[PDB]
């Protein structure tokens, strides 16, 4: 079998509220996997995040408080998914890796959100990925895959151009990159159906050497 | 000088979303306020709160887990405050009352979000100026003060200017403040106040009896 | 197999001295219980927490630090359970749900104490069998049951009421009846042979919808 | 102005329950003391340390498991100084040194009751004595001082007013003290003093040397 | 008055071993600075981290795994700083932001060690500056500033003594600084200072825009 | 099967620098004596230790806060073994006793380095020993084991003596008295080939009431 990280979007979980419909069917699907794979997930904090960022910058606060904040919320939409998951999931919002390693070792889906200041959710996912030595990470967003036209196949050293030149943050392509971490990137249309997803049938990006 | 704990619900602060205009508002009569005495502060969670709540219900999630999602809700609201209270904020917000204690050693306004299962930020409110020994707890809400009956449906509903902790008991379990904060109120004496939003626009006026809430003492 | 919540009074415990007769077997009959069914437990205070509580009421300390007193003092207790458990319990007295249910996915039976001011150790257990879905919550205190006469078979709301008219806290009666937790009041006599109070064998009261 | 750590024994605090008197009596003595000088304070277990640890001798646990049940019970019996303490104390009960660094700090008292298995609260006062530099470490136990040998039993016992901490590791060995704080007490040269509740009645005249009990130093 | 995040270099803090002597010095320049200012510090790991990293390597440990003994070795590192700065410094390694913040409202010197895997210590530095509001933040490295390209190896690197975040980006994408913290710096737009044990030998004169190294502005 | 407490001394895995080929051979073996035993370990300081000590001596530092100095470099020394245990140790290293017992129960070897001002961790090995109530506590340190001569057989009791006449702190050395752990005293030599050592093949000191 293979230890998946899922990293979900917080625009695809939250875009204005939260989609009940596709938490419904990403736990679901999550929990299927979860029979035959180890699997560990992080949330985003999409809209609501943006919206008390935005709050917090009309008030001046500094950016490192902002992240803060994003965070909290990003938690708190890890507990949406953490509730969808029943008792399948770890029953608190894992806040560090061996954590999460914890939860794999029970045989529990951990949930994590945001981690540290400067970084986004497909940092955490990535680093996530590559301290539980996981076979693959999905990276599910707000977009079809990693485009004017849309790469298919990559490595990660072509990877980090494209951030240089959206999608999926520099430090996280930095850690996919140095650890080669086999990555998958689709849209809120293939995760769907999961399940498959893995089979390697979808219509994204897949970044490995 | 004194030392108040102020009570903010979480429909105030965020009747559907953050309500800036409060925020900032409330913000600058707290500084005002700090400026001469001991300030410390609990938010609530509001509509944000209701909805994250609800969406758990949907997936059978215990009332436990719930109540533990309402307290992250408070935290982050919690956090827009202190974003407000600037240079005179605690950093972070806070989780128990002896950390409370010790923002207000050092000059600091500690930002309360929940604490545990159970209870609302108002039994919070209530338990932390206990421990505190405050002089006075303010709880600004979404009434006017306490009334015979809910002032939003019940036409009969008439304000009462005073009362003693029993009677607010007697109201309460016949909801402005809930049992335990009702509870805590009354075991302790702590002089309370129960103002709307307009009262709230100046808090000095507030703190020397000057408004048209609801006082609670024995 | 059931998931049971058992809430042993601090007077039980400790009347006066630790009662090391009802400790040697309470502790060997909710080890036997749970060959069978899933355990946790929640022990109070008794006549040692309103000693020290009473000591700092003399000193005119707040309500809220007397109940911290009154909370380490219920941890102090489960420590004589844990110890008494042996190799069953969990090693640490409990503080938290999560922990709780940490300790029951592990097989070790977690003993928790008080957790927070303004609730009584009864709370505790109703949250904490509220938390775990426990299937039932055990309630052993210094009376037969709820009463001048002993309702057998009552409801939630009919709990409600009582309370409002000793026994039970009120905010343990409000999870009870919020989440319709069946509960059993039994006291120290019935007690003495848990592995059958738990198969409806008792002469206490049984509150459930 | 000097920094003085107090070690109060768990069978003074508590001879058999709580000692009321003693605790009254010693909180006003340390918040006289207080006033020129930086106090921080250990206390220990006592009787009732010794009857929870008795029970779980008696379900075979192991003595690290009775040593944290030890350490549980001084720690509720650090929340009755505190509480006698009252505005003056650090409202949490200290679990490390460096937390007791911040109280003293913030111009609190803070309280400690045990920290790790296989020491003993004496162990605890002299390391946080030499953590915090202190100028002097002062034992408030149930004898009157140091003797030659036990007080208590042995007929022939004579007090030795003065020492070096090498003599009392000779007599400790050979306790008022036990090895490891007279190990602490050794290696960094801390001026202590040991006396019973009578000299406890004063301790501004203990700080200056006017006492009936021990003092080691090198 | 100001305040400053002084980021300290771990290979020139350890060299090989700990270099005792810079050590010293730094302590006495940092302390002088204090008297004036609000100082907090951040440190990096320097040959031992190295050292241990690879050791980790050879047993073909994760890099998350590794980035976690870097930060172990920081802290170890940091802790002989807080005793070179004595009585000046905050008594623990700092972990996180707020608890830097506190450590400077008590008038000490927060000293920290890394924080999370994925970063480097100038990172860390850059979002405690961030964190804090400083007026400055001051990298003391391995280099007498920021040069077109390696000074230790490239023959043509010459030294830019003025520039702008953006300009920083571009040399570093193309390290002194690292990625992130050139993107802290950046987002921010911190008033960075970037100078070689040099002109570390005095910081008032560096704080006032006295030395040869070079500086980043908005 | 046994549950053992293996305490490696700091010198003997940090002679100089990390003895990486020791390492190598120690990890090794700890894994394989795991696949029979419940193993834990405790590490020690060593040179690097006594380098960073020193330098906070030369700043006059507390003797307290050395120890803390000490304590930081052995946790940092553990992170070395459980990187080359891999899959088979518990992620982080263990500060408490309780947490090396949640290490035990996930099967997976907890590393623990020192924990307090005032022990060695000798100290801390004895007690964790005693408090996961170990069948066998191994000592390997500098020496062949307990001398002029070389005690083959011994006491707890005799080993008090000796220490109060290096090898073993004294308050390890009560700990392992007052309990009455069988505690195997051995050199770098014999710590070639741990798999026998526990068998009783070795040329070292055996204490044991």
């Amino acid at each position: 079998h293979m230890r998946i990280v899922f990293d979900i979007g917080g625009s695809v979980l939250v875009p204005e509220n939260p989609d009940i419909d596709f938490i419904k069917e990403i736990a679901y699907q999550l929990t299927k996997v979860s029979e035959d794979h180890e699997v560990a997930v992080v949330v985003g904090g999409g809209k609501l995040a943006r919206k008390y960022i935005e709050v917090a910058e009309k008030f001046n606060s500094s950016e490192t408080f902002k992240d803060f904040i994003g965070i909290q919320i990003t938690r708190a939409n890890a507990m949406l998914l953490i509730a969808a998951l029943r008792e399948k999931a770890y029953p608190v919002v894992v806040e560090d890796f061996w954590e999460a390693w914890k939860a794999v070792q029970l045989k529990k889906i951990p949930v994590m959100g945001g981690t540290h200041p400067g970084h986004t959710t497909d940092a955490v996912a990535a680093l996530l990925a590559e301290f539980l030595k996981a076979d693959l990470l999905v990276v599910i967003t707000n977009v079809d895959g990693v485009y004017a036209k849309k790469i298919k196949k990559m490595k990660p050293e072509e990877l980090l151009e494209i951030v240089g030149k959206s999608v999926i943050d520099p430090l996280a392509a930095k850690i996919i990159a140095r650890s080669g971490i086999k990555t998958i990137v689709i849209g809120k249309e293939d995760a769907k159906d999961l399940f498959r997803v893995i089979k390697g049938d979808h219509n994204g990006t897949t970044i490995e050497p």
